[PDB]
């Protein structure tokens, strides 16, 4: 045993050093486990929520942040939106107009204000129910690996025949029917087998599949060429007629046809009226946006 002690000592010390090096990994795992979690329960009673959900949206003294210790990107935002009408949001880059779209999904700190949608505040509502009944499209098209069934309706809540017309709206049915897999064509990582505009049109049909009236179009036209942008916009307007379209757009020429245009400067609503009367004024900032 005394002969074996000399081996056992260095075995113990080397394995102890390796053990502490490897326990650093589980320390990092628990440190990432200590990240705070958003509440998904919802203060509103699940049975009190109606079976179907939206297009009217009421905004009362909204002001949102990203952190508690941060300057508010929006300051005392207050606006009423009629059901079914089309809203074109514009503002200078750096005025925090992008957070206005995220305010409807409770992804920003609503430290004051209240978003009343069809008589129901979103803050009381669960996050899953809120984010399951609102449509939204961002700058870049994020396509996930799998079939067009998985990209368009991953939960398989809608039938395939319901998916066919949804794909028809995006004008990609020629490509998808021409694809070797039929509708079972495999999208690669990020949709590298499609062009950029094609991926964005995929995202549009993906948003149509949920079939809600509130359709938020957060600067989808910015990354897409104008020729595809025009046919995309007209098929959006036809596909979402009864649907309420709140369009956050970086360029005002797209939202020239909206019912109302909101102009944001440093988190404040300068102008809330129709584009015709707004463009009538020479000193209006939206007129400067259109001219420049």
């Amino acid at each position: 045993y005394a002969l074996m002690v000399s081996n056992y000592l260095n075995w113990m010390v080397r394995n102890l050093a390796d053990m502490e090096i490897q326990l650093g990994a589980v320390k990092r795992i628990h440190a990432l486990l200590k990240t705070e979690a958003e509440s998904y329960e919802g203060l509103l009673a699940p049975s009190l929520i109606p079976k179907n959900w939206p297009g009217k949206i009421q905004i009362q003294n909204l002001s949102v942040r990203y952190d508690s210790s941060l300057k508010p990107v929006l300051k005392h935002v207050n606006a009423l939106i009629s059901p079914g009408q089309k809203i074109g949001i514009c503002g200078r880059t750096g005025s925090g107009k992008s957070s206005f779209s995220l305010a409807f999904f409770r992804m920003v700190d609503m430290f004051e204000g209240r978003i009343i949608i069809d008589g129901i505040d979103i803050a009381k509502l669960p996050l899953h129910t809120l984010r399951s009944r609102l449509s939204i499209i961002l700058q870049d098209p994020v396509l996930f690996s799998g079939t067009i069934r998985f990209n368009l309706d991953p939960e398989k809540k809608c039938s395939d025949s319901t998916l066919w017309e949804a794909l028809e709206i995006a004008q990609l049915k020629l490509v998808v029917k021409a694809l070797p897999g039929g509708l079972d064509a495999i999208i690669t990582e990020g949709g590298e087998n499609f062009s950029q505009g094609q991926r964005q049109l995929f995202c549009l049909a993906r948003a149509f599949v949920r079939k809600t009236s509130i359709f938020i179009m957060d600067e989808a036209t910015a990354s897409i060429d104008m020729a595809t942008e025009n046919i995309l916009q007209k098929v959006v307007m036809t596909a979402f007629a009864d649907r309420t379209v709140v369009t956050i757009a970086h360029r005002v020429h797209t939202i020239l046809s909206a019912d109302l245009v909101m102009v944001l400067k440093r988190g404040a609503i300068l102008e809330f009226d129709k584009p015709e009367t707004l463009l009538s004024q020479k000193d209006s900032v939206f007129a400067s946006f259109v001219r420049a």
